[PDB]
């Protein structure tokens, strides 16, 4: 139990104290495992792990032999023994290895042959990872010896996740002796896999239909154990990725999986149903004909009870109008160039919308009734019996500008209050419905639903981009639950974030130091449905903080604040003036002097932002009724704020606006909302130059006032870091997989924008036909994750296109500005383990890459 403790020394006494007694022989053996699980932990070292490794090693077949002739602990012992030779296979790199005389060709080739220089130099690495994979097979009798449950499955995972890091770095070279050894592993893949899985590492699943279309897939290994799966529940979480693609996906290999989803169907088919709609997708050709009509009768089996679908549909079709008209210009004008689609595609097109209106007196939407469409698709119908009957012309595509214009001037005088006259409010249930919300964790876990008991008339508008609208679903379990309405938004990648967040903090339960702390990341459950839209979880007491800067600004201090924002873009855009000619783009590539910036946010930010350092720390004394809460709460809200600089950076940024990720007002508390962009694109893309990794403004350390040295302290940042890193596959496997795959992730996320504006979205799909990485985001990705520190050789690196002006200011930003100021230069390239962080937080309130940047973004 001493082993426990995540520190080192300790461990090293205490195995002198149990290696000396030596009454039982059975307790010597634990002193075996003992010390090199504790060779395992140093192992999270450089080269001391390897050391120790060396160490061990000589000593590990020293008594071992002489101890135990057998036992199902000597055999699993055995198992934990081979596992030590992976921290042997692992780690040279081709490199120069140290002065060490007779102890290396003696450990390095007879050591490793066994159980000169034909062998090592070119063949180490197959040298030890031979001795380890027979040894790795000598960990299969627990296969066939009955026992308490525990030990197999820490055997049987990391077997297998030898092989997933054999596979990809497969993935780099190709020949014929590795391909006959690639054609030992690959259907070795499906047996360390189930096993009566007890505790859930779900990864392994999702990364397996990769494995089916890059060989010949395995219908056996498929086909038996995969319908032995429980040998409950487990059917949930995997649900969204395999009916995707199943319909389409794998071709046949895909099919595999409708014996999956009809094994599954039965039990808990409540929540495909939401999906399974938005799956359609399409089928295609002869063979999977036999099969696209089978899936159809499966689609017949879920419409059954399921007749409830359209009616919530056409509500939220009631429910908006601006947003169907954004979906409309966009996709009506500039999309009839290229070669003319007038195919099934473009009429459907009209179908989702000039369908909804041509039906609002028609049995189309006879049935689900709206009313302010009651009058709008009236004045519609008249301006649709012209603009309608069609068309099929070009020069148009803008002339529809005036049309919209007009109907945006007659749609922003309605939306009010109740809207309860659209039916959907008053929609009930009758003989029980002869509910809203799914749970998708482990284990089987009854009674676990929420059922609807009707809704609340009384509604909510809240103005943002959108204009989304609130909503309190009235609820059975004598409970209430509000949701939030996106009928616009693909809720899709950001589903797929969350479950990528509770991957992050489903490993910071596990280390000693994060748990120590208690410093988890908080979220929430978008629920998706059905592409066109989806809605959202919302919290109660939370608000962005950009109001607890307007309301602490005082009609005083906020005459003095109606102008301070307007500070920035007289006083600031005025300068873009001076620089350049006045416009949109702010001609940064113009932007010239490195110290000429410096100089006005030196200057400027000083004089403003500290006008808002006392007006935070004055909205956090409103914050405080007491003097001790007061170091709990701005305390709380650094704990949140490190957890989300760091986190984001991982996922590929946060990019929130400050008021697009909320404070809550009882326990502070930053749960960040905002996820549109992700990745370089926020500043690889070329529309919007953009480029900061987290945020820290002058004004937040401002905050925790004399917490000038260092910041967020030393502490955040390292026992983050340090999380991060300490296993890799979860975060690793999790993105890769999340991305390369759903169509709409890349090269329609050209389609995801048009989101603020439209002048945005042109001339990127014909310039970025050259943003197909997968290869070179990934890996250039995990060197992020914690194995490499770079920072700024990371962003040069990361934009493709040529940079005269943009790319010199930024890698001088990014070196230059800090390499005569150090922040920067003497960091290496190569490797750091926590320095790269002490420059992240510098690389960012640098006043030179603060002040060239954009309007709105609040940069202060």
């Amino acid at each position: 139990s001493a082993r426990k403790q995540n520190n080192f020394s300790l461990a090293m006494k205490l195995l002198k104290e149990l290696h000396k007694e030596s009454k039982t022989r059975d307790d010597w053996l634990v002193s075996w495992v003992q010390s090199y699980c504790r060779l395992s932990h140093c192992r999270s070292r450089s080269q001391g792990c390897s050391e120790q490794v060396l160490t061990v090693l000589k000593t590990v077949s020293l008594l071992d032999e002489n101890n135990v002739s057998s036992y199902l602990s000597k055999n699993i012992l055995a198992f934990r023994d081979q596992n030590i030779l992976l921290g042997t296979t692992y780690r040279i790199i081709a490199n120069a290895l140290s002065s060490e005389p007779a102890c290396l060709a003696e450990i390095e080739e007879d050591k490793a042959r066994r159980i000169v220089i034909a062998g090592l130099y070119q063949r180490a690495f197959q040298h030890l990872s031979e001795a380890v994979q027979a040894a790795e097979e000598e960990a299969q009798p627990p296969s066939w010896s009955c026992g308490p449950a525990a030990g197999v499955i820490d055997a049987y995972m990391t077997l297998a996740d030898f092989c997933d890091q054999q596979l990809r770095k497969e993935e780099e070279n190709a020949s014929v002796i590795d391909s006959a050894e690639l054609q030992a592993y690959p259907a070795l893949v499906v047996e360390k896999m189930l096993k009566a899985l007890k505790l859930n590492s779900n990864e392994a699943r999702l990364k397996f239909p990769r494995l089916l279309q890059i060989i010949e897939r395995y219908p056996e290994e498929t086909l038996s154990l995969m319908t032995k799966e429980i040998s409950c529940w487990q059917f949930i979480s995997w649900i969204s990725h395999m009916v995707a693609l199943l319909d389409k996906d794998q071709a046949v290999a895909v099919q595999h999986s409708v014996e999956e989803i009809t094994d599954n169907y039965p039990q808990a088919i409540v929540y495909p149903f939401i999906i399974s709609s938005e799956s359609y997708s399409f089928k295609d050709t002869s063979t999977g004909h036999k099969n696209k009509e089978f899936v159809a009768r499966i689609k017949s089996k879920l419409d059954q009870g399921g007749v409830i679908q359209d009616f919530i549909n056409a509500l939220d079709q009631l429910s908006n109008p601006e947003l169907l008209f954004k979906d409309w210009s966009n996709d009506v004008r500039a999309e009839l160039a290229k070669t003319p689609v007038n195919k099934k595609n473009i009429e459907k097109m009209y179908e989702r919308m000039y369908a909804a209106l041509g039906d609002p007196k028609a049995p189309g939407l006879g049935a689900f009734r709206r009313k302010f469409i009651q009058t709008f698709g009236k004045e519609f119908d008249k301006h649709f019996g012209k603009g309608g009957s069609r068309m099929k012309l070009s020069d148009f595509n803008d002339i529809t500008n005036m049309l919209l214009l007009k109907m945006n001037k007659d749609s922003k005088p309605p939306g009010n209050l109740k809207e309860c006259s659209p039916w959907m409010s008053d929609f009930k249930v009758e003989f029980l419905r002869n509910p809203g919300q799914y749970d998708g964790r482990g284990k089987p876990l009854p009674e676990y639903h929420v059922r609807i008991a009707g809704f609340d008339e009384r509604v909510t508008v809240m103005a943002s981009l959108r204009r989304p609208k609130r909503i309190i679903i009235r609820g059975h379990d004598e409970r209430e639950h509000p949701f939030l309405v996106k009928g616009g938004e693909d809720l899709r990648q950001d589903q797929r974030v969350e479950q990528l967040f509770q991957v992050m903090n489903g490993i910071l339960a596990q280390d000693s130091a994060c748990s120590q702390r208690a410093l988890q990341l908080r979220t929430y459950s978008v629920v998706p449905m059905t592409s066109r839209l989806g809605l959202i979880e919302w919290l109660e007491n939370t608000v962005t903080l950009k109001d607890l800067l307007l309301n602490t600004m005082s009609q005083e201090e906020k005459a003095a604040y109606l102008s301070d924002p307007r500070a920035p873009p007289c006083e600031y855009k005025d300068w873009l003036t001076k620089m350049s000619g006045k416009h949109d783009v702010g001609a940064y590539m113009l932007m010239y002097k490195g110290a000429n910036r410096t100089e006005t946010v030196t200057s400027f930010r000083k004089r403003e932002s500290k006008v808002p350092a006392d007006l935070l720390k004055r909205a956090f004394v409103r914050m405080s009724t007491s003097p001790e809460a007061f170091l709990a709460l701005r305390s709380h809200f650094a704990s949140s704020h490190a957890l989300i600089c760091i986190s984001h950076w991982i996922l590929g940024i946060g990019d929130r606006h400050l008021n697009n990720f909320m404070v809550a007002m009882e326990t502070g508390g930053v749960i960040g909302i905002d996820f549109g962009h992700a990745f370089g694109s926020a500043t690889q893309f070329l529309p919007v130059p953009e480029l900061m990794p987290f945020r820290l403004t002058r004004q937040f350390i401002n905050l925790m006032l004399p917490m000038k040295e260092t910041g967020l302290m030393y502490s955040i940042m390292v026992h983050a870091l340090r999380a991060f890193r300490s296993d890799p596959g979860l975060l690793t496997n999790t993105m890769d997989v999340f991305v390369k795959e759903p169509s709409f992730d890349w090269k329609n996320f050209e389609q995801k924008m048009l989101k603020k504006g439209g002048s945005w979205i042109q001339e990127i799909n014909v310039a970025e036909k050259n943003w197909y990485p997968r290869q070179k985001i990934c890996y250039a990705k995990r060197k992020l994750a914690g194995a490499n520190p770079a920072v700024i050789t990371c962003d040069e690196l990361l934009l493709g296109h040529e940079k005269a002006p943009a790319f010199r200011d930024y890698v001088a930003v990014a070196r230059g500005s800090k390499d005569h100021n150090i922040r920067a230069q003497e960091p290496e390239s190569g490797l750091s383990e926590e320095t790269q962080v002490k420059c992240l937080m510098d690389q960012a309130t640098d006043p030179n890459i603060l002040g060239r940047t954009w309007e709105g973004w609040e940069p202060w």
